[PDB]
């Protein structure tokens, strides 16, 4: 089923720090935003890929924090032990996210879910996951 983030996610990039996912897909750029490697190594990937769900109900997950995520569950994240699951495993299990070039939170504090709006993912055709700003580690 698709997964998607909302169009008011904000990328982690060499850019400017911060973009919107919204720009990356309504003006079609390419970007280096952080990604990891199959050795688990951090580095980066400018978008290859770009796709509109349309209008999804949008899930809110907290961070200890304060910060928000915002997605649904349908797609899959990874760990820190290299092993894929949706984000809202990931808080009922509590597990660990993937560490990245900036400061956050592993675990998730809370789940919440909004109302129903626009819905935006990215991607690349090699390592196909993508580092957020107040987000976890997106993957598909």
């Amino acid at each position: 089923s698709g997964g998607a983030l909302s169009y008011d996610t904000e990328i982690l990039t060499t850019e400017y720090g911060l973009l919107p996912i919204g720009d990356i897909v309504e003006s079609e750029t390419e970007c280096t935003v952080y990604s990891v490697d199959s050795d688990g190594s951090t580095y980066t990937q400018g978008v290859a890929e770009w796709h509109d769900r349309g209008e999804q109900e949008v899930f809110e997950y907290c961070l200890e924090d304060g910060s928000t995520i915002r997605a649904t569950k349908d797609h899959k994240f990874m760990t820190t032990d290299g092993e894929m699951l949706p984000i809202d495993e990931i808080f009922e299990s509590e597990l660990d996210l993937m560490r990245v070039d900036s400061s956050g939170d592993t675990k998730i504090a809370t789940r919440e879910y909004t109302g129903s709006e626009d819905v935006y993912d990215i991607g690349v055709e090699s390592d196909h996951n993508f580092a957020l700003s107040d987000g976890f580690i997106a993957s598909n």
